[PDB]
């Protein structure tokens, strides 16, 4: 029951493109990729080769195929301790999933700053460009359970644990620069409204349902982040191709005690890219693990996710200089007003070994800050600081969750706390309190200072009465949604209108639809009319006369809010489907593969069955997947080489492959006799921008396809796809 | 008062076809449908209309929109016990999902025998055709988590809790008449092989991956239930149009002490029906809650699932 | 700088006698002591000196005396993550105590066999006299909670974890050779009857209440272990001076497959010794931690607890050769019929570092056996096999309790079990199932064999119907109690009578006392009449005429069942109280102390205040404790040297000290004018056996005292004590 | 949360209020109350916003904190008055 004699059960421990080898635990795939945190986990990594199978008590098992019984057709005996231990462990494998962001995918990596930031912060991890800090990053969706789909429409989480020399800092962010609500007291209300409804627990992974849109229509502070969710920001192509934001204003504190306000940004060095809705929603059915798989495979291929940490910095004296409150998490700080200053680079370069032990059990919490950072009075952040330590008591089984290996600091930690469930650390200190004389008061407090000092909070002045009251400066809800809307390209605006139209069409109670369209009319009448038209609603004269909200500090637009207005494409790590036939023209395939290789773009060779096909020169081509098995949804572009095109010309799946890719605005390239497929997608003889065609694949043909890929999708084709039956 | 003045927020408490009205909790949609178990749950049913919002300690809340802070732009105070109770409760809402059959959809109902079976069993619930036993039934898939999709290819669970006069009897079955393995000692091996692979936790809801088929290839006892999963039995149209089976031979024991071997079956009175694969897989994207929805909406329409 | 300048805060890291230095964590007190399990725990031991105080996330704390507030008299802020982490950990410190045996005290040590037992067992740990196996042993009571007193009347547990090269073997025994009930299905009923009654949760640590005696009176199978409990076996002097037993018949399996029935024994090398009831009960008030303290201090002094493992062996073909069933755990195997064969020695030589992490979290379970052992069908053992795995799921938080450091095997353990709460091990195996090909089926099953083989159960024949039925062979309840009773000395019998009389006087419902007396009449009339007389119950003519049960295989007694019938005293590690005065005769003190030192007997110097006193010749004598502060209960003998006796002659506490020690049968020695204390204990001028007296404290005065100590108590004194008001 | 097993410790009979209690809190380990409210959030329209907030007042009013004035800097410091 054993491995094949040729060793093909085991993936090469070298970088390989997606699909070339089975995926594997990180430490077996990239044994030479190390960092201080990865090394520190060696105490708990367990191998397997050459070891006997045992009980958890170390007793060798002789027969792991049978229960102990009285005769071979008899009853199972209660003294079978080997069966009972194995089945008890199984029966208790599950722990509670995270209340929100339960679906997530994680990896290890490292960060380093470009230059010392000691003038603005005393944080040790930002102090030296050559001091590297290991990180562990989890990306997530928000609403759905741990078993829900990846390419839903949702906000995405982007949480980074930095294992610094002065403590763990967790930067627990999302992929949009604001949140839906202003004060943490409403968090359970908002979450309950977006989550599956309580009677029947439907719908999973979707805000397209009555209670969410009821809450939005009654709480206009949500509209800004709803605009982001309804745009293509809600459906990223990959966690490598989205932005990250800390949302809140925090403080940096330097060694002289000066505070600067800061908001944190991650910029994806692979560029910004998102799916289109029909593609995203179909991909939730064809590969619900699409983002998890793409992240793992990019890392196995060497296409490591890279992101640039950036800070927007506002001096303390400029707190009130904007037309919005800096402490309001439903407001963004436009980059035209305050630029993002580049701070450092993070590279994710190794996958975990075991998803449960590393990803499921990791705990991130934004209250895990270090000296040189501090909080502000943002009322959403303030409440988050309560929740993330509280929730681990049930999720991770008690107060020792920091001794779960992935969560452990790699710097020293010593204190007088003791006991609690599954306590690992055995304290030898004769004292468990301070002040003590019996251990000469160790471990000891440390004064604050420029480096290696104790934490002290910035001594912000507090003046007010004890109130449960929203600041009046937070009571403006329409100007930021409007700025976002005006900053999108025309096709991005069309997709926003489509996202609201789709969602509100699934709200069963029509008055809720009407109320949301009335909110939209307070943002932009063109948006509101376009959504109302799709819903069969007519705006009233009063609604047509609503005065637009003001510009944000004079801005009519900020192009940094668009995914696509400023080119930033990077094709390395993208994937193309190559539709084979049973006699491929090998000179076309040579040229295609050579050009793709030079840009780091991967290929998947598809056919109408699995196994191999032979090219015209005898080259044996292994088939990665069938046309139906790996649909166009899973790739960025489609190329069809010449050869025996009659083999595939009338194959329904191959023709549909091209029609789906066309509808979803992907570049298509057709060589030689593959040009007969132009007829399936109605391309004119003269050609169309976005369809590359020629007698053969060559240098010019591939350069054109690759230029298309750098622009991600063929937006000009949009008016031509409504007629296509696909 | 946020409800529309026309009363359109509230579904009619009468049978209505799918999509005609918003769905509702069963006791609000069908208040006059009763059985002995549903009546016994009255002690714990909590309403809401006309009551004041309170903490869990019964203290009325005045402002459920704001944390307590020192100044309206100031820091939140630790003495805000109303915020901390609400968020504590929220923070501990989740419990572990079931190790298998975590994705399932349930409903209440009742069972009645056609005739007394006292000649073959002394079970009280099968003793008298006029004796009604309340039931609660959960249908499920096997591999995926509680937030996975309904129309995956998988075996389905079909579990029935009979609330009898002589104790709870749970008939915990599936939709095929056999299982993949012979001895319980192998259940964690089989389940680990069909569940998402342990390095990366992929794939959800699918046996279409190397470790499942590795196990199958090495344990030919699995081939019979794999045949059923690969057939259209693995993609039912609805929980109403699949069969149920207890799988195992059990015994019936009569009052004279005679044992008879028995295997349990459920026949769907709606008939048997399945999807085709491309449709099932696509539907897991277009509506991952399709079976849970269809069950709930068939009951709200009066198309009650019936099984013999 | 809080430690005193002279270093007197820190205990000497060397062996010191009880009271000489404060006690300390074991790795600080005895850094040189080691074994393979103590070495394997080093990876989780945490130090303290010279480290900064931090959060659990490694952030250094500047001020650990204050919460963060708005103004120094203002409200505490929610953003104080340092205060909330420290209070959260504190708030979750406690875990469920064990359902039974909650009160217990533990130590590390080692075991070695005297010779290889390969002819009868293939167990690795017994295969080589040079093979040393680390152990961890916890001693306990049964009924009380974790915070109940040590010197209650109760059965004691004696549980040993052997960390062998082939797995953890736990020998989970008690200090009597039988248990109270026959079938595990009754365990919850019996334990609920002995436990505090459910309305008011009284009494703690006591069987002297109506429900316990109700159950006993209705369940005569309990009477054997109840006889042991009522005897002085119920009140051991120390865990060092009690026997241990596995109770059940198990099997040994050799390399040829031959099974031998075995019962396990621990023999205390310090000998057998118990308190008397008034002393035990009073000590629960004056020092409820007396046995935990004695164990810890013995190990700090080098008076290591030592036990000899022994086996009673019966060949398979002798299964039915006795008048009682080998599988009945309410029957003992008399040593007159089946001798105990010495097997090896265990020495406990290191205390834990942290009581919660090592003692509270240790899990012992009798199902934890290794190749070379197996179970039998004893129906009490059979049920135990279920409970000990199950109960850990709530007590220790889940199925990973073997990864808590104290529980971890020191031998390899590898299997396909995964996840669960608190998962520490990070599995790198590509497979989590077997059979697999993708990891070449590792880790792999191992066939049984003579060494290092897989576990296989002995193929015992089973034949019968499925029944809920007690074997008729278990239905005999009185013969083993009568053997025990007849094996006791006359003074032991008196203390048994007094144990039942005291307990039954606390039973409020008189009929239950009557029903218990009726059971005693089926055991021995003399016993029953003597209890009855103390309860004001008169036996009926029918009770006077019950035929005594038969002898057991011809035995009318077995002296191995008595604590005292066969002298086995050792004075090493006992303690004497020396009562000082303000002008002690130094020649007396020098001779006493020299003699006690030579035999390894400790002393405590007592007076009426703390500080020091000065001897007649200028020597300064440090006082350990006051008369009231270290009462006679806590010592084994009392010596009063000469000097200024008038200083203490009319000190009530000093007088009371000697009356208490006299009542409790302890040797008392009086030198010179200290003989004036003869009047307080009503001793005649010619003296009496058990009171040592002379003009000075040598020639033979200390030899006389030491011979009295080797015999433990002065049993001949018992007639005289009733006339002492103490 | 650890001692009594989760956040529904108020449903343990001795801890239950004798007066009404209704809110939008749901689930948690060993949840006894079966809520029938169509809504588990507020503000909601689908249950006309019930159960509803109550302004503070002389009797049967909602809880409001006394509006004590707070003036100071954020500090970890013992008042000198306590020394
Ligand atoms: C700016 C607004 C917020 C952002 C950007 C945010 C971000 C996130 C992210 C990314 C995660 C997933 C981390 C992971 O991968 O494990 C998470 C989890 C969580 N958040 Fe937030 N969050 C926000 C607001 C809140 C609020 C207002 C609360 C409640 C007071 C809250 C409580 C929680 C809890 C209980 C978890 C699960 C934590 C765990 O079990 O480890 N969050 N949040
Ligand atoms: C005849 C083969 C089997 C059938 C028909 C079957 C059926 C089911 C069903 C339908 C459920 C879901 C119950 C629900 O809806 O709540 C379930 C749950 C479960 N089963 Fe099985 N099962 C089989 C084999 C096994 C085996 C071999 C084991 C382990 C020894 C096992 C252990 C479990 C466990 C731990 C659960 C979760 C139950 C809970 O959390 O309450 N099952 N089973
Ligand atoms: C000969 C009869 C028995 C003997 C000699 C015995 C011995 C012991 C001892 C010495 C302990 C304390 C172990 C420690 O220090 O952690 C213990 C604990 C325990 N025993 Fe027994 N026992 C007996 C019968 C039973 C039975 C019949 C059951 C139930 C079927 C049971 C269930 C337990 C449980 C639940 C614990 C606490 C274990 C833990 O929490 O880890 N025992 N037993």
């Amino acid at each position: 029951s054993l491995a094949p004699e040729d060793g093909s059960h085991r993936p090469a421990a070298e970088p390989t493109p997606p699909g070339a080898q089975p995926t594997a635990p990180g430490s077996l795939k990239a044994p030479d990729t190390r960092n201080e945190k990865l090394n520190s986990l060696e105490d708990v990594r367990k191998g397997s080769e050459n070891y006997a199978l045992t009980t958890n008590q170390g007793v060798r098992i002789a027969d792991d195929q049978n229960s102990l019984r009285a005769g071979s057709r008899g009853p199972t005996l209660l003294e079978d301790f080997i069966l009972r231990e194995k089945i008890t462990h199984f029966d208790h494998e599950r722990i509670p999933e995270r209340i929100v962001h339960a679906r997530g995918s994680a990896a290890h990596g490292y960060f380093q700053p470009y230059k010392s930031l000691s003038d603005i912060t005393k944080a040790d991890f930002l102090s030296d460009p050559n001091k590297i800090t290991p990180v562990f990053v989890r990306f997530s969706t928000v609403q759905g359970g741990a078993g829900s789909a990846d390419t839903v429409r949702d906000i995405r989480g982007f949480a980074t644990k930095f294992y610094t020399e002065e403590g763990i800092f967790d930067l627990v962010g999302n992929n949009t620069p604001i949140f839906f609500i202003q004060d943490a007291h409403k968090f359970p209300d908002f979450v309950h409204a977006v989550k599956p409804e309580p009677h029947w627990a439907i719908p999973q992974g979707q805000s397209a349902h009555d209670t969410f849109w009821d809450y939005v229509s009654l709480q206009p502070e949500t509209l800004h982040n709803v605009m982001w969710a309804m745009s293509d920001r809600g459906i990223p192509r990959s966690y490598r191709t989205m932005e990250g934001f800390g949302v809140h204003t925090f403080r940096l504190i330097n060694a002289e005690g000066k505070a600067t306000f800061v908001r944190f940004h991650w910029k994806p060095l692979a560029g910004k890219a998102s799916l289109v809705w029909d593609e995203a929603q179909k991909l939730t059915g064809r590969d619900p693990d699409f983002h998890r798989r793409e992240l793992w495979e990019a890392i196995e291929a060497g296409d490591f996710p890279e992101y640039e940490l950036g800070f927007q910095l506002i001096p303390e004296e400029d707190e009130f200089k904007f037309d919005f409150d800096l402490l309001d998490p439903t407001k963004l700080i436009p980059e035209e007003l305050v630029p993002v200053q580049r701070v450092g680079k993070m590279v994710l370069n190794r996958n975990p070994d075991n998803f449960f032990a590393e990803n499921e059990q990791a705990a991130f919490h934004p209250g895990h800050i270090v000296p040189g950072l501090d909080f502000t009075n943002d009322p959403l952040l303030q409440g988050r600081l309560f929740s993330y330590t509280d929730t681990q008591i049930s999720r991770l089984g008690g107060p020792n969750f920091h001794e779960i290996p992935i969560n452990r600091p790699t710097c020293p930690y010593h204190n007088f706390q003791r006991d609690g469930m599954h306590r690992m650390g055995i304290d030898t200190n004769p004292a468990n309190y301070e002040p003590n004389s019996i251990n000469d008061n160790w471990p000891r407090e440390t004064p604050p200072g420029p480096k290696r000092g104790g934490f002290e909070s910035y001594q912000e002045r507090v003046e007010g009465n004890k109130v449960r009251e929203r600041s009046p400066s937070f009571g403006e809800y329409y100007s930021h949604p409007r700025l976002f809307w005006l900053s999108q390209t025309p096709f991005e605006q069309r997709h926003i209108v489509d996202g609201f139209s789709f969602e509100l069409s699934k709200v069963v109670r029509p008055y809720i639809r009407e109320r949301v369209v009335d909110q939209l009319a307070h943002i932009d009448l063109t948006l509101a009319q376009a959504v109302a038209k799709n819903l069969g609603i007519e705006l009233t004269d009063d609604q047509l006369n609503i005065t637009p909200p003001p510009d944000v500090n004079g801005l009519k637009k900020d192009p940094s809010l668009s995914l696509y207005a400023i080119p930033d494409g990077d094709v390395k790590g993208r994937v193309v489907a190559i539709l084979l036939n049973d006699e491929v023209r090998s000179a076309d395939l040579l040229a295609i593969l050579k050009a793709l290789k030079a840009k780091g773009v991967h290929a998947k060779l598809l056919y109408s069955r699995m196994g191999e096909v032979t090219a015209d020169d005898g080259t044996v081509l292994p088939i990665a997947a069938t046309f139906a098995g790996a649909p166009s949804l899973t790739v960025d572009a489609v190329i069809v080489p010449c050869g025996n095109i009659a083999d595939i010309a009338d194959n329904g799946d191959a023709n549909y492959y091209l029609m789906e890719a066309y509808k979803h605005l992907k570049p298509i390239a057709l060589a030689g006799d593959a040009r007969k497929f132009k007829a399936t997608i109605k391309i004119a003889d003269q050609g169309e921008e976005g369809i590359v065609e020629a007698d053969s694949a060559d240098g010019s043909f591939m350069d054109e396809l690759l230029t298309l890929m750098a622009a991600h999708r063929v937006w000009s084709r949009i008016p031509k796809i409504d007629k296509i039956p696909a």
